[PDB]
């Protein structure tokens, strides 16, 4: 919330006319309208392709191999154009003309007259139009050139050639993931998929208000926080102005400070009581409060702009362990508010390919980590940067985030030009999204001396982020030796595949090719199964990441199922038990292992995919697995030498008493019953259980202040039977099928 | 080999004007006619002091004293203009007007329209003329300024005024031996030194094609190389070209890809079967394999571009010691294929201070290293760097090759715009020659935290060619102990003056100035012997670099002969004899010692040197010594403590059997004769040899696999008698007189 003089949005209908890019792009008006193209009308925030299909011109991506069907318009140039009705500005106001999202390259004219020229699809863009703007109807013309020809203005090192992400990818700010990825179809688009707004000004203005927490004493409710306010001061305006600061919470005023405009730019330090810190799930609660600043007229009382916000009162400190393997990643500890928290939680891929309706999905998708109960979720380096609303939800329920700095796989260029564009790119998102207590990390995500992520990002944080941290850098059967031997504390990007719900698939495939078997063959993938695994250029090839679904099934049961429903479920119980294996084991061996970061929650497209929901919300069994080892105390069983260790760990800050009773679901023998005692915020071991004969399963069932809550414990070596598993499953009572 | 639509050779007569330079000077096309000035015919590629002393102008700087009346033409201007038939371009195909050299500071006009700037004589300049060509005659008009008047458009630091290298040579992008050296005369000189071409390009061209061995079998016949393609590809035809690799040797095919181009850069890796390594000389053979891309249209069969060039399967690292010397000079080795190989080779100088005439010497030069079997060349800072045959020449010959970058001795500018320019300079060089077998290492050739060295060249490296090695920095008797205890491993940078045979004596000098003592005084020099030393300015003055010819003559045989050509005969086989102990005792220290590279083996200018053959080809003494220690198998002798230590060096990896026999020329007497066993890539000792009695020499006489081969040993204490000397190479046969 800004409130300027006025806010006009220019979001709605606009007049979209796209052509082949000739050999020479155009960047002019007069040689946009003289272009022969085709002329549709356009949805703004949106994507040229959303544009396309609602024109009739293209078919819906989503299905089939119809992705490979937008590849042509990668080559074209899309220009955008509108009328808007000049909003009212008096003298010494300043008319800003604001895009949240130009995607990319793209020349903006107002009245024929070019104010910016834009080269960045992951931040804002602002131009001051005042001295271009007229009175009456105005023209709004945005010509955008093909992203792909612009790779070729540049010279690539060798480095940057052969890596996962196109080459294409390297010498532009884009998200890599645009050009394709494994979990991501290739699909570049093109528009402006985020709001376009005309902002009045008034001479005295907020240019940024920088909230910082200095220090936090939880039990004392407690806190000191500064305000780092930097404003637009005419000198006439000098000892004219007071700031009025006011936090409050539920509409009750905490503090209020008024202090006089002297200078420009000041530093305000509120020694606060009465006030919560802001804690992540399961620690405490996510007190977040309205920070609000005014700058008002001492005499007339005009209120030249306000800022508003919530702010949270918390610390973070990155304890990085460097006696256990200091040259491995992996070792380090969050320390929220001087607690080491364990951190639990998904990494955050695109919402949607075509990333205008993003926005749309921020509201569904982070209520699946709500429900999942994460505690923290690491935004890929290989999507955009999401808006500002995310943020809020992350810090409404208590989410903490861990940013990539928009990078992918691969090494990129050491030189001036791409210093220049990196830098302006990591001050803009470093502004916008440092005043969220959500937020607890900057990372590079990467050969250490790589000018990028050891220089241009981190002397960005060091001179605008100084109180959050910055790291300049980051499969058969789930009880290989190299995931339940591996030494790092802190693992992520761990995941496994998974077939999604057959309500997915008949939605997704064609009719006949909704059936993976192309002739009945098992084993064999028809073409639309290939695609959607995701194949990024249309090559006519047999196996790849699909083999991956298969072998999975064979080892743990044998054989793979031909009748399709008992493919899935055998495909979606290996995911659900491998995953879940993976959080209980770095959950049972806390305090060692620091956290967890799987992928991941949700898919950004109709996909076969490591994702635990698809794109249209279709639940897999694994999410309801991990959803009973995600809570704030859990009761598990990991393998032991001679046996099973029954634990419960604690990832919040009290103690807890309960009972936990194990027995085999077969034969309803009991294998233990006793009360335990869960210290809070550690591992607690409640006591050994004997070795059971042959293949089963056990059932954890444990209550806690008057609540029941369930868990199972798989024991044996597969190959296992499908119908033995099913049926220990129903009998569980636990999960559905 | 890169095969453009067409290319058009612009060498040939051109117009040149020259004018001294005022104090504006001239860069317009309409000042440089109407200045004064005298016309001459001129001759691309060329020098301008060639063209004025074909026009009768200046005499020849060769002779005598001459070299310092070219004096006031480094304050002149030179003007070049031509006039050329325009290349047949259709639509969509660029033309590019190509200089290979322009020397230096130049505007380039085509047609009246400026077309570039020139500012760097050592690297290439290309412009895109496409937009300024017309239909019939055009006009090519290159206006060049005073090199020696651009130093005066900078400051200069402190650590730039002093050094050996000219002020003038600091702030400018020129060859610094070109103002003056001990061992190159002062020719600044100017014009177009290298090519001038029109190459037209198709819209789909190759920009770059960088090979790359990734890893290498020898014996397996095994290897895998890399392929980095960079083209230009309108988007029309992405996915409607293909790339066309063809590996071949010998017009054997020995693999053939094709691969659909899906975007403009891609990394293919070829894994090749029945390929052999490219080794150094004596190390194996120098296998090369012709390397071809071609751009084809899958539809039409068309070939848009091919780009051809030999490259050779290999591997290179450089082991850095520390346990020896702290990171000191020497302590290091080349690893080649796996193999640790000793350096042999010479230091690579200017071939022509007049540098248009270095391509026309570099058949001949290299011939002297493969007559000589280096298996090393380093390539000095102080000359141009040279073009693609010199390096050809190196592949098919199997010389390792040591490139300093363009440096003299001195410190640099630590400032954006030398950096820039430096940076501009290092990524198009190493572009152009990173693709050569024999190119081994890259050297700054500097304390420790100067940018140019500890930062963009290493940047560029580290971008550009991570392959490559990148190196941030580099008397009296032969027996003293300045050379005899030196710890070095890898030595380098070492020679010993030798006066160049009668002939060459004869053509550099006046009759009258052909011997060296003035008025018959000996000792004194006359004032072209002093200028022939080189003197850089015309100062006058007595002694300097030519008393320790005379130095060294005393040392050795006790008084400098009066007869000139016993004056020759005595400082030659001083050369030769302090140049074949230096490699003789690098040779019989390994495995220590890791290479030897001495200095040198060709002079550029008709001079009195430490070159082992002169400008004209001459071979002094030493040539021959030093031809018969480095043999890839050598029976050589080192001093020991109580006598003479006979032994076998093997720069191979083979092993010999032979016989060798040692015995005194003056009395005749067999001192040693056995079997020795040279064990492969190491030095043997064969036995120790009882010491002899005075003076005197021994002949060491061995045959290896029915060859024969022969060296020998002076033994004694200095000054011996010239005379006694002459009679012992006599009667050895080894060597003429």
């Amino acid at each position: 919330s800004h409130m300027f003089v006025s806010e006009q949005s220019l979001n709605g209908r606009w007049t979209l006319k796209f052509f082949p890019q000739p050999a020479v792009p155009v960047m002019t008006i007069e040689g946009a309208e003289a272009a022969n193209g085709i002329v549709v009308d356009a949805v703004v925030p949106g994507n040229v392709e959303i544009d396309m299909e609602a024109a009739g011109l293209v078919e819906d991506p989503m299905v089939g191999n119809n992705i490979y069907k937008l590849r042509p318009y990668e080559g074209y140039q899309w220009y955008y154009s509108r009328t808007f009705a000049a909003p009212v500005v008096t003298e010494g106001q300043r008319l800003v003309l604001h895009f949240g999202g130009i995607d990319t390259f793209a020349e903006v004219y107002v009245n024929g007259i070019k104010v910016g020229s834009a080269d960045n699809m992951l931040i804002e863009h602002d131009y001051d139009i005042t001295s271009v703007v007229k009175e009456g109807e105005n023209r709004l013309d945005v010509i955008i050139r093909s992203s792909v020809m612009e790779a070729q203005n540049h010279f690539l090192g060798t480095l940057s050639i052969g890596n996962f992400s196109n080459e294409e990818s390297a010498p532009v700010r884009r998200a890599p993931s645009t050009y394709g990825w494994d979990i991501m179809p290739r699909l570049v688009s093109a528009g402006l998929w985020r709001d376009v707004t005309l902002r009045v000004e008034n001479p005295v203005t907020i240019v940024d208000a920088n909230w910082v927490t200095l220090s936090v004493n939880p039990k004392a409710r407690e806190a000191s926080e500064s305000l780092y306010l930097q404003t637009r001061l005419p000198f006439e305006m000098h000892d004219k102005v007071k700031a009025v600061i006011t936090i409050s919470r539920d509409g009750r005023q905490i503090l209020r400070k008024e202090a006089l405009m002297r200078k420009f730019a000041n530093l305000f330090t509120l020694n606060l009581s009465g006030v919560d810190a802001w804690w992540p799930r399961g620690y405490g609660e996510p007190a977040l409060y309205t920070a609000e600043v005014s700058l008002v007229d001492v005499t007339s009382g005009k209120i030249y702009d306000t800022k508003t916000s919530k702010i949270g009162f918390r610390t973070v400190k990155l304890e990085l362990d460097e006696v256990n393997l200091p040259g491995q990643p992996g070792q380090f500890q969050f320390i929220i508010n001087g607690e080491p928290v364990f951190a639990k939680g998904t990494n955050w891929v695109p919402l949607d390919a075509l990333h205008s309706r993003d926005a749309s999905h921020v509201e569904e998708a982070v209520q699946l980590m709500v429900e999942m109960n994460c505690n923290i979720v690491r935004c890929w380096g290989g999507n955009v940067y999401e808006d500002t609303h995310f943020f809020e939800l992350c810090d409404k329920y208590g989410i903490m985030v861990w940013q990539d700095f928009a990078m992918g796989c691969g090494n990129y260029s050491q030189r001036d030009n791409f210093a220049a564009a990196l830098e302006k790119e990591a001050i803009s998102v470093v502004v916008k999204l440092r005043n969220h207590p959500s937020l607890i990390l900057w990372s590079g995500n990467n050969p250490n001396n790589d000018r990028v992520s050891r220089q241009v990002l981190s002397r960005v944080i060091y001179e605008f982020d100084p109180t959050r941290p910055y790291l300049p850098s980051s499969r058969g059967y789930y009880k290989d030796p190299f995931y339940t031997e591996n030494p790092s504390q802190f693992v992520s990007e761990i995941g496994y595949h998974g077939c999604p719900n057959r309500e997915t698939l008949e939605r997704m495939f064609s009719p006949d090719s909704v059936n993976p078997w192309q002739n009945g063959v098992v084993g064999m993938w028809n073409d639309e199964w290939q695609t959607k695994a995701n194949r990024i250029y249309d090559d006519k090839f047999q196996g790849g990441r699909n083999d991956l679904m298969t072998n999975q099934v064979r080892i743990i049961f044998g054989e793979v199922p031909a009748d399709l429903d008992d493919f899935i479920f055998a495909s979606q119980s290996v995911q659900a038990e491998a995953m879940k294996f993976f959080v209980e084991l770095w959950r049972g061996r806390r305090p060692y292992r620091t956290g967890i970061i799987w992928w991941n929650i949700r898919d950004g497209w109709p996909l076969l995919s490591d994702a635990i929901s698809d794109y249209w919300g279709g639940k897999k069994q694994a999410f309801y697995y991990m959803q009973n080892v995600h809570h704030d105390v859990c009761c598990l069983i990991n393998p032991a030498a001679n046996g099973y260790m029954l634990k419960v760990d604690n990832n919040t800050l009290k103690d807890f008493e309960g009972v936990v009773e194990v027995k085999d679901v077969a034969s309803g023998k009991q294998v233990f019953k006793g009360k335990f005692v869960s210290k809070a915020n550690q591992m607690s071991e409640i006591a050994t259980l004997p070795m059971q004969k042959g293949q089963g399963m056990l059932v954890i069932s444990y209550r806690i202040e008057g609540n029941e809550y369930f868990n199972h414990y798989l024991y044996g070596e597969p190959p296992y039977k499908l119908d033995q598993y099913r049926k220990w499953v129903k009998k569980c009572g636990i999960y559905e099928l």
